[PDB]
Parts: structure tokens; C-alpha cells; sequence
């Protein structure tokens, strides 16, 4: 919409008050003109027709409980945009400042959130398993990271390349959680998962087996469910990313940790320069070793820790 840039105020899913970039034209719209070609948040109105209506508000105040999922989707899209821009010099998901569009209130009791090829889509959850999915910055950054992958490596969403595609999104969603710096950790979705139970989540990167996911190649899932285990086998690569960053000894193999910033640099470079649509785990290992070599030199601690982390998860 054509109008003026304004600043609204509202409350997110977890009751935190935040400022949001809006656009004024008769109504105040959730359209942030300050980042790239805009961030636009829409109301799907409990239906599944997309995108729905650009979110309109009469007074630029977003404190109704109905407002909360839109507040967070809009705000966390902006945080994710800033993470890629300030940390990776990447402008939006296509690298050319493409508009970021998100719809909330998708369907009824929908316990999921996804990138549909053109935009973000968040369910409200059923109140039991999930609360509104845009309340988790790691969920928002996970799903936007699929857009990044689609425009770069284009890893096919099946078998090994699919598990890489999933792991990359868990990794960058976690790094965005740390960048924003509010109660960060190495689990996925804890802020929106099961309002009745402390300390759980959908997935753990530090300990994938906590929720049934393999933490070593010898334990890979080889069936056909979940597109050949894209959410299951991502645990192997998540654990390797965790070891590269934090360090540790895993099945007897010791890894010197190099920290989150270098992990991000290494995996961003592999993603955008070395991985291809059909890459398997062993090709991810080579890409990450080549990335660390370009960035830090062939004799570096960084390269040595990458090799150790992949050794620890059984990937040669
Ligand atoms: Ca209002
Ligand atoms: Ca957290
Ligand atoms: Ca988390
Ligand atoms: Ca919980
Ligand atoms: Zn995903």
C-alpha cells in the first residue's frame, strides 16, 4: 500500500510489548517499509486461502489477543532480515531485497508453520500441543531459512539433501535466537510448544536422541515416512553443528568448539557457495571443510574442529 511509514505498538504471543513498523493509509497496515522492499503481514482469518488480507488496524495499537500472532510474525521477520543483512551481508531471502510476506491465523487449530514457496504461513496451534507458532523466533527464522536455501543451494527436500535442508534451518534459526539474545538455547520451538510442560521442545540439537532423533550416521533412518526422514536424520547434522560450535566428546571423539559466529560463517559459506540440490552428508562435510579452509586456512583449528565434528557423527 502507498502511504507513510509509522510506528505502532503492540504485544506479542508471550505478552511482551514491542514497537512495529507500520504504514498509514486510512488504516494502519502491518507493512514495514524500513527493510528492503518491505515486510507485509496478512490475516488468513482461520481459512487456508493465501495470503488473505494485509493486516489493517484502526489505531496503530496491537494489544488484542487476536493481534498477538501478527505482531510476532511481523517483528521476528524484521529480526531475521537484520540477522542476514548485518551478519551475512544478505539482503532478504533472494539476496535482492525481495518482499517478505507472512500470513497468520491459518486454518483452525493448525499446529504448524511453513514456507510455501512464496511466503510464510503460521497456524495458531490447538492451545495444547502449540500456542501460535510465530511466538518462537527460532520457528520464524527456521522457516525463513528455507526461503534462503531455496534461492541458494536448492537442496531437494528428500532423503539426505532434505535432512541437510532441515538441519540448515535448525542451525540458522538457533543462531537467530542467539542474535536476538532472549533466553537462547539449542532446542527448537520451546517457546511455543506445550504451554503445560516446562523445558520440552520439538527437537534438540545438543542432544537429538532426547526426542528420538539419531545423533550418529550408523543410526540413520532409512524408511520412507517424513520424506525419508528429513526431520529425523537432520539430528546427525544438528549434533555436528552443535559440536563445531560448543565442543565436546561424542562417542569417544573429542571436538574443540569454535563458537557460534564461526559456525554461522562456515555453514553460510557452504550453503551459498558449495552445496547443490542433490548434496548428501559426505558432500556436506567436504563443503564445510572447504568453507573453513577459505575462511581460516587449511592448517586452522577451525578446519580441524569441522573434521572432528563430522567424525564424531560418523560422516566421512
Ligand atoms: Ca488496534
Ligand atoms: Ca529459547
Ligand atoms: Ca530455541
Ligand atoms: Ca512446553
Ligand atoms: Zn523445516
Amino acid at each position: 500500500i502507498t502511504g507513510t511509514s509509522t510506528v505502532g505498538v503492540g504485544r506479542g504471543v508471550l505478552g511482551d510489548q514491542k514497537n512495529i513498523n507500520t504504514t498509514y493509509s486510512t488504516y494502519y497496515y502491518l507493512q514495514d517499509n524500513t527493510r528492503g522492499d518491505g515486510i507485509f503481514t496478512y490475516d488468513a482469518k482461520y481459512r487456508t486461502t493465501l495470503p488473505g488480507s494485509l493486516w489493517a488496524d484502526a489505531d496503530n495499537q496491537f494489544f488484542a489477543s487476536y493481534d498477538a500472532p501478527a505482531v510476532d510474525a511481523h517483528y521476528y521477520a524484521g529480526v531475521t532480515y537484520d540477522y542476514y543483512k548485518n551478519v551475512h551481508n544478505r539482503l532478504s531471502y533472494d539476496g535482492n531485497n525481495a518482499a517478505i510476506r507472512s500470513s497468520v491465523h491459518y486454518s483452525q487449530g493448525y499446529n504448524n508453520a511453513f514456507w510455501n514457496g512464496s511466503e510464510m504461513v503460521y497456524g495458531d496451534g490447538d492451545g495444547q500441543t502449540f500456542i501460535p507458532l510465530s511466538g518462537g523466533i527460532d520457528v520464524v527464522a527456521h522457516e525463513l531459512t528455507h526461503a534462503v536455501t531455496d534461492y541458494t543451494a536448492g537442496l531437494i527436500y528428500q532423503n539426505e539433501s532434505g535432512a541437510i535442508n532441515e538441519a540448515i534451518s535448525d542451525i540458522f534459526g538457533t543462531l537467530v535466537e542467539f542474535y536476538a539474545n532472549k533466553n537462547p538455547d539449542w532446542e527448537i520451538g520451546e517457546d511455543v510448544y506445550t504451554p503445560g510442560i516446562s523445558g520440552d521442545s520439538l527437537r534438540s540439537m545438543s542432544d537429538p536422541a532426547k526426542y528420538g532423533d539419531p545423533d550418529h550416521y550408523s543410526k540413520r533412518y532409512t524408511g520412507t515416512q517424513d520424506n525419508g526422514g528429513v526431520h529425523i536424520n537432520s539430528g546427525i547434522i544438528n549434533k555436528a553443528a552443535y559440536l563445531i560450535s560448543q565442543g565436546g566428546t561424542h562417542y569417544g571423539v573429542s571436538v574443540v568448539g569454535i563458537g557460534r559466529d564461526k559456525l554461522g560463517k562456515i555453514f553460510y559459506r557452504a550453503l551459498t557457495q558449495y552445496l547443490t540440490p542433490t548434496s548428501n552428508f559426505s558432500q556436506l562435510r567436504a563443503a564445510a571443510v572447504q568453507s573453513a579452509t577459505d575462511l581460516y586456512g587449511s592448517t586452522s583449528q577451525e578446519v580441524a574442529s569441522v573434521k572432528q565434528a563430522f567424525d564424531a557423527v560418523g560422516v566421512k
